[PDB]
């Protein structure tokens, strides 16, 4: 319901994934990040539901080599740090 404004980096990635506006609802951010991840194929079975983003700008976005898609509080947290408002 609330609209959030992404930082330039998170923005360039969302657009690159299909987004066509510069403010979103959290659900939209997650939706597009999902597509980005599927696109650049950073998610794998095996693993343990892990996104490997060590050579990707997403890794710089979130500041990690990888993460579990299974703990939403962390993800929302890594995302909130890239929300300008
Ligand atoms: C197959 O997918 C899973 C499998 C398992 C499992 N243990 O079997 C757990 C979890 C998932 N997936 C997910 O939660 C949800 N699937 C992820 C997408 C993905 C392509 C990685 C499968 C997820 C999503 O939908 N957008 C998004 C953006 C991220 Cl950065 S991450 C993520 C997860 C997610 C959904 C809703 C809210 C949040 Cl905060 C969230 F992080």
């Amino acid at each position: 319901e609330k609209l959030v404004q992404p930082t330039p980096l998170l923005l360039s990635l969302l657009k690159s994934a299909g987004a066509q506006k510069e403010t979103f609802t959290m659900k939209e951010v997650l939706y597009h990040l999902g597509q980005y991840i599927m696109a650049k194929q950073l998610y794998d079975e095996k693993q343990q539901h892990i996104v490997h983003c060590s050579n990707d700008p997403l890794g710089e976005l979130f500041g990690v080599q990888e993460f579990s898609v299974k703990e939403h509080r962390r993800i929302y947290a890594m995302i909130s740090r890239n929300l300008v408002s």
